[PDB]
């Protein structure tokens, strides 16, 4: 019976936002390499709404799983998914999101090593 689209929609939205974040972090890497200072502030401004959306959507996904009485990890998602028609897609998207968030975290650490990596670093700590 359970077939609400909400969880899958949250994953779909977050994959889009994580891809956009990764691209902005790469854009920032290029700017740093090229010593383009003015753009760095603008790239921070572009990352803000994404990190907010990722934070909020993480909290949404966590709340859905918690209310279903499952653990907030891949085994819990798998339990949630088990009897759902959309279950294989849930799992596939969850795993893709986990890879993208890790890629964002790494790329941001690479930039940081070169304030504007702070909120990115924090949000990704929280989300992982």
């Amino acid at each position: 019976m359970p077939d609400s689209p909400t969880l899958l929609d949250l994953f779909a939205e977050d994959i889009g936002h994580a891809n956009q974040l990764l691209q902005l972090v790469d854009e920032e890497f290029q700017a740093l390499e090229r010593r383009e200072l003015p753009v760095l502030q603008q790239l921070l401004g572009a990352k803000q709404p994404l990190m907010q959306q990722l934070e909020r959507n993480g909290r949404a996904r966590a709340e859905i799983l918690r209310e279903a009485g499952v653990s907030l990890d891949r085994e819990g998602l798998a339990r949630y998914a088990r009897e759902r028609a959309d279950g294989a897609e849930l799992l596939a998207r969850g795993d893709e999101l986990g890879e993208l968030l890790e890629r964002c975290q790494q790329a941001n650490l690479r930039n940081g090593r070169i304030a504007n990596q702070a909120s990115t670093g924090s949000l990704l700590n929280i989300l992982r």
